[PDB]
């Protein structure tokens, strides 16, 4: 696996970006409170969205243009990728009230932490722009990234707004949980940051800006995204924690989920009422009652048939839309999405 | 006043500036939740910082040169300036627990906002970068203008890291409540983009671009900026909430105020250990017992003669650093400043 040998390769670029991110005696304290912050949250997940910038930058770049600085800033902006997604699940967590991620308990949740992580969410959104100007300042491709970046954090940002909306806590919200608000969440919340964006930046970084291949990318990308996100979906309840890191609350929260949109297309007129009584609750019995039912309509199955079906039809996605890109940029992250 | 007649224009420009952020039918209950984010955050306050930069543009710029569409941009970058500190505000009332802001309840206290506020303020950091892209992608400012904007944002993010590292909830904090930490904190948290920022914005959009220049107005309004966040502590404590149109909760978080730093260097080693008894807690007879050992050390008098002098000292600078600006730049803003 082309990730697997690059991950220890990306992970050990993480003590220089710390480094760099450390180098004012006034603001000492700040300083090593925001060392912490990058510690505890950027360092621990896959670190799949940052590698992906690496491996499709060294299959993108002519191999004698692939000098020690050139590969430095290929690294840098994967660890900006990272920084993006570290930045948007300190929230996310405090917005869900989730209580784990990547196998230790969210940064929230910790004593003398609270809600002082929303201020720490944004300087880990603050420190991708530090290591941009560091690194890419003087390259043809900056103003693109910035821009990149920035597009990519409205996108989600309205992505998550979608998400929030469809699930007011304290409400019965069945009547909107359809499959055409289901596929609007997903492209805005997730497909566009864990997909295009580190494709995006390693064709930018190549020196490939033209509207066409960016918007064939995308088409591939973005339906990669809308399978990451059901899959992420489908892992909330029927996933294990050891493996997964996180625990689920998506019933809890009233989520929009793809489970639920399943489960309603599915139920008889009983099994409504039955969803309607217990989703989107707090209490155990109920979260409970919505799996069993979820069980029942054997969606477990209805999720690995949807799988199979959804990686067909991505691969001719790329058969359609991967030139003139190396099919094997889109087919990597295949093998990494699709279990 | 420069301010006074340019204020009624200003705000009549905040409808076409929501009309092009919620100008694709699947987003449009995100949309919907923008324009009420926009309306009940951005406008209700007095609009200094946005109309520093339409007050500073006009200054600067020869009127042969300020044609509609360039006052629209300068128009539209105060609009940018008062959306990031809509950001910092929503976000820094959840962080210090506050109840009312602009004479409303804080955003994140309304019923069916909450924690949700969170992505609510992310949006309006979004909509900065939106705008500079829909108005001034083709001006040679651009890339000036949005370094700015994330800079400012970043060192604003430091200064509310170091505001929290010295306000610990539960812990007596009166050690770390010196004059040199009181410095430092405001110049970041509050200096940079209440004075130099809107500033700086004019200039650039002027062609000033030189970094002598902008060193020599830097000196002038981070001064400028340390007394406004003096003023602010000062009528957190002292000054009429409806006036203010917010209520103050400095002595309940444990916040390094001016006021603590002032009382703690006047204070017998009796009047200590009152203040350590009783400050950064929530109940109103300590906040109640602070306010009185402020006003037997006469704090109110000791902040009349501080502005006095504060105002004699930057208006030394202005005569110092303000050419080749015109000093009416510095003046119109001093006046703003000084009550
Ligand atoms: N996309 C952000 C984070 C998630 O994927 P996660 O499962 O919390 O990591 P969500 O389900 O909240 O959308
Ligand atoms: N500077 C941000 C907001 C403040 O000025 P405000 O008094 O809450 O408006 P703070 O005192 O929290 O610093
Ligand atoms: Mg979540
Ligand atoms: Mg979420
Ligand atoms: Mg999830
Ligand atoms: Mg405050
Ligand atoms: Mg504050
Ligand atoms: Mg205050």
């Amino acid at each position: 696996d082309v990730y697997a040998q690059e991950k220890q390769d990306f992970v050990q670029h993480f003590s220089q970006i710390v480094r760099v991110l450390t180098e004012h005696p006034e603001i000492g304290d700040a300083i090593a409170r925001l060392k912490e912050v990058l510690e505890y949250n950027t360092i621990g997940g896959k670190y799949n969205r940052g590698l992906t910038v690496v491996v499709a930058f060294r299959e993108l770049v002519e191999p004698r243009k692939q000098d020690a600085d050139s590969l430095q800033r290929a690294w840098t902006v994967g660890w900006c990728v990272e920084l993006l997604q570290a930045f948007f699940l300190v929230a996310d967590d405090i917005m869900d009230s989730s209580l784990t991620r990547r196998g230790q308990i969210c940064w929230y949740q910790k004593p003398g932490v609270g809600l002082d992580a929303i201020n720490d969410a944004n300087l880990l959104e603050a420190c991708i722009y530090r290591l941009l100007k560091l690194y890419c300042r003087e390259q043809p491709y900056y103003l693109n990234l910035i821009e990149l970046f920035l597009q990519s954090s409205y996108q989600t940002e309205i992505g998550q707004t979608l998400d929030l909306l469809t699930a007011p806590q304290g409400n019965v919200d069945l009547v909107r949980f359809t499959e055409k608000r289901y596929k609007s969440i997903v492209k805005y919340k997730t497909a566009f940051y864990s997909f295009y964006l580190p494709i995006a930046a390693a064709m930018y970084m190549a020196g490939i800006d033209g509207e066409k291949e960016h918007a064939n990318a995308k088409k591939i990308l973005l339906e990669m995204g809308e399978f990451a996100q059901i899959q992420d979906d489908y892992l909330d309840l029927f996933g294990d924690p050891s493996v997964t890191g996180k625990i689920g609350t998506d019933i809890q929260d009233n989520k929009c989920s793809w489970l639920v949109v399943q489960c309603l297309q599915r139920a008889t007129p009983e099994q409504y009422q039955i969803l309607k009584e217990n989703y989107g609750q707090k209490e155990a019995e109920k979260v409970a009652r919505v799996k069993a039912l979820y069980e029942e309509l054997d969606l477990p199955a209805v999720f690995l048939q949807y799988e199979e079906d959804s990686y067909s039809h991505i691969m001719a996605l790329i058969e359609q839309y991967a030139a003139p890109l190396p099919p094997a940029v889109f087919l990597g992250l295949a093998r990494k999405i699709y279990k």
